[PDB]
């Protein structure tokens, strides 16, 4: 009887940060209430000033990470304000039935809807917009995010012992297909609708013009680098709603990795690089052992360093010479 | 002594259906006899009427699913009628030696051959044509299919308990590379041979023009949608002889998945999306829990909704509001 | 105390061969000393005579396989002679800290450096050049190789029983992006530096012009085919520093496969084809059961047979008719 379950309202936070949650469930099953507002907005995606009309959940690319526990109910109020121009909806890969909720959530501008589903399978999962006839255009304009359904007793290693993370970050990786003129210059449009047929042609090349973390080239660098300390246990959730990626922590490893993101399976150990298929979210757990700058990349290095799929961690603490040392510094 | 084994002749059926078989073996090892006839034929692959010269086993793309048990012998009579124009052969990834049988099965038009091999490893496996010097042209013209070698005691879950399917379907996914003129219009040819050099150039782009299930855009829709009922256990076998794919059941999951298709390994549980590498067959088991239309796609959504890699299931039965419900229908 | 450990100097050998080593460690932890010299050199990569300026470790593409045991220390002297023109460095995916050693090994022409790291995780791992600002250009010019860190008690199967190989080969697969003129002819340059901006444009297409094993089309064929005998247990180590690949032994299987290459995980059994993500090394173990020629390919067959990613094994011994036989030879 759902009316007798506790309700809890969660306020979401901007990626790469994740809303507060407990890893081990401190209550019984709950109805967990989330609100998201769709925002169509112009986004500058690179250092050259290339602009796209992005379609976002809650104003960010990716949309925010939602966190619940296995056998909670998720109740999402989805709002499409009348300042938007397009029909949108939401498909959760976590959900069962009605095209992951897509059949039930079609909202024109000026409409809202509330969907509830039971989170029956533990794992990280993609969610994304999927309106009939314009699915890849919405998704590759940024309209995707992820949801994490934790086991009620938290994460476990390959031996079934508890794994507890100290910090969690969410990296959404986005392939964009910005249309080009004859000479190869990016085109601009006043409205999302203007771009449509040109967007279709650009997508059909299967060759993204940009592949970015958190919505822009260089988004997770400088003042916005991810931080940790030596000895901290970090979980990085990574999603790609449309195209394969292969994450790699330069200078580290994935100590425990669920590459296809589903926590009933044992993790893969000691990964250098792992493949997350398009349409999937994965999760990697690592304990930092050395201080300094790390780069976190898609290890197609052209995709990383030319197209934008690279971010930084800055890690504080003590250097361990036993793990690595320069014996003779570069010299003639 | 092979002459003392029972022989059984199987008549194959058109994909996505699969010939009758037992999951748990009701006899000892058998010699299982199959006949396939090669047909070169014109195929219309899209809604625009684009035509290719397809090269098929038994008249379909993909070729039919063959089903045997571990340590059966497969005996295939392969017929290349003199109405065809090309040399063909057959490579089974299930087989050991002679390039999977390719070295032994080269048939000019007007020839036939009979190959026997022992099915020593359980799993689903690709088979495909592979004539010396023209391998990718034959395969990407449709000349591929799959064979399932069941364990003698059927499928098992990750705990070694039996998994029994009620229904099985075979989805062959095909990347086509239709040559284009200067402006981007598809070219037409009177014979397969005419297309050769243009086919090579189109393949070298590594960019398919169409990616389809069961040989055409929209093949597994409408009257030809896959069917099931709530509560049915369905196994979907999916192959891709040349290029990676990432299947996803929109509104469902892969409850048990062998992404690289080999049944001695435990299945991955609760998958949203899985990667089947090119040159592999995989298998996903799901129990339907909700009625309605499901889309089964390659989750590069451009490949699905623009290039053709999408099909439908239509599922009958009772709606379960506990799993999903619309709390407030879309309204202003 | 590192000064009290034995030191052993290893002389490396050219791929696809691997330096002598023990599978089960016959000593305690050691400091294992390697020397590599960077060579920038012109390489002819195809039958047409296309030339590139390759950037190599030790004169080969790929660089040589280094083999150590878990918890050995690796000490590498890296030499950049003054006949080279570029700055180089080395990132080991096996290592922890300082961008896998990349931050500590930047050598201008005429400089050398010595790095030491502890090999704390068992598996095969990529190493590659990674100079700030020019990472994918160095890697896709050939500057990558692999290192194998064996468990101290050797390899194990999925049940934890020993697996011993008789022979080991290293296949480095390389994606090249040779710049083209307007008509599609490959360009030539006097120096590596000349090619830079054209190289960047060619990489951004994400479409390699060549994909080769051991540095050239046809490198592992003819007199240079890999050899084995019926009954031999062969380990093939395969790396791809930048782009996904899907190896397949035509006429065989991967009996035990670590597709992402990390030996603390159980192997996948009976694989037809496996996916090694870009930025990873994998390893496949197979026992040959039939004599003859086998082709070892990336099973995107266009990548294999049109772009160059195919090699041969030649296997001697007795034919087994029980596994495969021609019942009726091709005839009218
Ligand atoms: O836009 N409806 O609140
Ligand atoms: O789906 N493309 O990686
Ligand atoms: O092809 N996926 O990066
Ligand atoms: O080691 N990162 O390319
Ligand atoms: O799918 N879980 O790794
Ligand atoms: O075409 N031979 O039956
Ligand atoms: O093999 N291409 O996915
Ligand atoms: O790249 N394979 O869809
Ligand atoms: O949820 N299907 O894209
Ligand atoms: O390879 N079997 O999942
Ligand atoms: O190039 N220094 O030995
Ligand atoms: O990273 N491309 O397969
Ligand atoms: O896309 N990798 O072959
Ligand atoms: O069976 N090799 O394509
Ligand atoms: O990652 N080891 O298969
Ligand atoms: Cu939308
Ligand atoms: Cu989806
Ligand atoms: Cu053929
Ligand atoms: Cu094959
Ligand atoms: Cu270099
Ligand atoms: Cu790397």
């Amino acid at each position: 009887d759902i009316s007798t379950l506790p309700r809890v309202k969660v306020d979401l936070v901007k990626p790469p940060f994740v809303h507060a949650h407990d890893q081990v469930a401190k209550t019984g099953p709950r109805v967990v209430e989330f609100t998201m507002t769709i925002e169509e907005k112009k986004l500058v995606i690179d250092r050259e000033g290339t602009e796209i009309h992005a379609m976002t959940f809650n104003g960010s690319v990716p949309g925010p990470l939602m966190v619940v526990h296995e056998n909670d109910y998720v109740e999402l109020r989805l709002i499409n304000p009348d300042t938007n121009t397009l029909l949108h909806n939401i498909d959760f890969h976590a959900a069962t039935g009605a095209l992951g909720g897509g059949a039930l959530t079609q909202v024109n501008p000026g409409e809202e809807t509330t969907l509830r589903f039971k989170a029956t399978k533990p794992g990280v999962f993609v969610y994304h917009c999927a309106p009939e006839g314009m699915v890849p255009w919405h998704v590759t304009s940024g309209m995707n995010g992820a949801i994490m359904v934790l086991p009620r007793d938290g994460l476990k290693d390959e031996k079934g012992q508890p794994l507890t993370y100290d910090k969690i970050y969410y990296v959404g990786e986005q392939d964009f297909y910005v249309p080009k003129d004859e000479a190869g210059n990016y085109k601009k449009y006043e409205t999302p609708g203007e771009a449509y047929e040109d967007a279709v042609k650009a997508m059909r090349t299967l060759t993204p013009t940009h592949i970015v973390f958190n919505g822009a080239v260089g988004a997770l660098t400088g003042d916005h680098a991810l931080t940790a300390a030596v000895g901290e246990r970090v979980l990085v959730v990574h999603s790609q709603a449309n195209r394969d990626t292969r994450p790699h922590l330069i200078g580290g490893h994935g100590d425990y990795v669920w590459a296809t993101g589903k926590f009933r399976n044992p993790p893969d150990l000691d990964q250098e690089t792992w493949l997350i298929p398009g349409g999937t979210a994965g999760a990697a757990f690592y304990t930092f052992r050395q201080p300094g700058v790390y780069a976190y990349v898609n290890h197609n290095l052209i995709e990383a360093f030319e197209l934008g799929a690279a971010g930084h961690f800055k890690v504080t603490g003590e250097w361990n010479d036993d793990l690595m040392t320069s014996v003779v510094k570069p010299a003639s």
